[PDB]
């Protein structure tokens, strides 16, 4: 019993781990294989006005890096630019490489993100990509090149290298293509983030976890249709439903449909705050049905 | 920017952990060194009526045991019963074997669960001990013999192996002494889990987070003295407050002081009124101090 937001364990990640500093710059770097990636932004100079990375690349000295696994500082051999990333090719080959991918995360999704400063990883915690392209992290000065990560049948599924934080608090990275989630751009001009609405298959997810562990204080009488709740959804900060062939298997095992959930959420949105869910907000997004589905029922 | 509950990196725990399974009992055992601890119901036949571990242990045969590290079988040498766990002999040492302490957790202290399943980890999520030394856990059939800990200065100090659910589902552990937490029995018959009371400090420790995040509309200009406020606790379901000292560090980060705060949590305590902090719309104790200190100014 329980639910809790949990992160996969970090172990096959951290020995991928570098510190990469350029300049007055220092941040972390994804070493793998003969490669290290990391946020380009560590060879711009210092200023609130626009950078032009392709000069800052021009005048580049390759000496002037310093990466280092631990105390072991590896020789630098090469740099290209990659989306907003640099690709740095180095002269020794990573040992404990895992067998990885990239891929792209997509609104609603969880990941891992493994919170790295100075070249070492200090934490670890599961996040949401959230509908306006930014993750609700916890980092400070030196995160950047941060990974986020997933884990998949022994094979480490990298999506996110961490890149900056908006007036908000909330956190942007870019894929490992060099592509920023959302357009956001990585320079010290302003930005501000969208508009942020809660991601309703996650919520849809969470009651099913609620009613699996016997909470239904919540739970309506009453039922919605799919296509009417997204009118009123997008009027009241919450994102339309679109998949639900996922639920099949938890409307079965408690009785419940879609349906009854979905004017459940209506009415929570009503008296927001009254009461908790398992201990939770009780429209809480963070959780996707494949993560309630391995919680409650195992892998 | 941002505050979560985050664990420390799994990886040096990780490579300790093994399958241990008896008859028809399965669960996961701690292996350090030339050693093997788990909780030593495994060797109960039944977990259904008042076991006498004494005589479970007497008429063991060593050879039904299968204890495994992946693909990796371990001869068992010997078992000696250690309070709540068995400590198993085997005939490898765990070359992987991280330095360590032992330390038994008190009320308020943070923690780092491994969750773990068929000897393999599965999740890593932190804790927090409450006043009814529960945890709010998140585990399955299986997961018995999952290890709390923390890192200091790359030492793991190991302070729980997991035991038991209670019927509201809420998480109780032993020490690694073989120590359970509370005094609860680790017998199959029927128990209650003791009052819990949120534990002021960590409320503190959250409130001040939120103002470094930028979150004020809650605080009061009111205040009120520890004295007054401990009088109010302990007929509202918080502790009592002493150590203030701990607080030095963010009261003058914020120019906010802990008076202040008390009077907002009295207001805060029955309901946010519809706003949220932090993404919570109620009090929580989950963030010590500590945390709080790291995750925003780091160490
Ligand atoms: C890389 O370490 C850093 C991570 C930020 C630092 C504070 N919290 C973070 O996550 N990224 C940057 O500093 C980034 C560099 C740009 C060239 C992309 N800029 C940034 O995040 O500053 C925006 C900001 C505005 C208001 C408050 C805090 C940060
Ligand atoms: C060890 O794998 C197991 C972990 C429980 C199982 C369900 N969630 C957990 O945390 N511990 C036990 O099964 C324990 C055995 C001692 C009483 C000897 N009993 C227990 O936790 O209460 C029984 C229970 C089983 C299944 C769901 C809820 C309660």
């Amino acid at each position: 019993a329980g639910l809790r937001k949990m992160a996969q364990p970090s172990g096959v990640v951290e020995k991928c781990i570098v510190r990469v500093c350029y300049g007055n710059m220092a941040l972390n770097g994804l070493w793998l294989g003969d490669t290290v990636m990391c946020p380009r932004h560590v060879i711009a100079s210092s200023t609130t006005s626009t950078i032009d990375y392709d000069y800052a690349l021009s005048v580049l000295r390759l000496h002037n890096f310093s990466i280092s696994s631990g105390n072991v500082f590896l020789g630098v051999v090469g740099v290209t630019m990659r989306g907003a990333l640099l690709q740095i090719k180095v002269n020794q080959n990573n040992v404990h490489t895992p067998k990885y991918t990239y891929r792209t995360v997509r609104p609603g999704e969880s990941f891992n993100i493994l919170a790295c400063y100075d070249g070492a990883a200090a934490g670890v915690y599961g996040v949401n990509m959230r509908s306006n392209y930014t993750i609700r992290g916890s980092f400070i000065n030196g995160a950047c090149g941060s990974p986020g990560y997933n884990i998949n049948n022994g094979t480490v599924e990298f999506c996110y290298l961490h890149q900056l934080e908006l007036g908000s608090g909330c956190h942007v990275g870019s894929d490992l293509d060099g592509v920023m989630y959302g357009g956001y751009e990585d320079q010290p001009t302003l930005q501000v983030e969208g508009a942020s609405s809660l991601f309703t298959e996650n919520v849809l997810a969470f009651l099913y976890a609620a009613l699996i562990n016997g909470s239904t204080w919540w739970l309506s009488s009453s039922r919605i249709a799919v296509d009417r709740f997204n009118e009123w959804a997008v009027h009241n900060g919450m994102t339309t439903v679109v998949n639900t062939d996922c639920f099949s298997i938890l409307a079965a095992k408690t009785g419940v449909d879609v349906q009854r959930l979905l004017a459940s959420i209506q009415s929570l949105h009503k008296n927001f705050g009254g009461k908790q869910i398992l201990g939770y907000t009780s429209l809480t997004d963070e959780f996707t049905t494949g993560e309630v589905i391995r919680q409650m029922y195992g892998v």
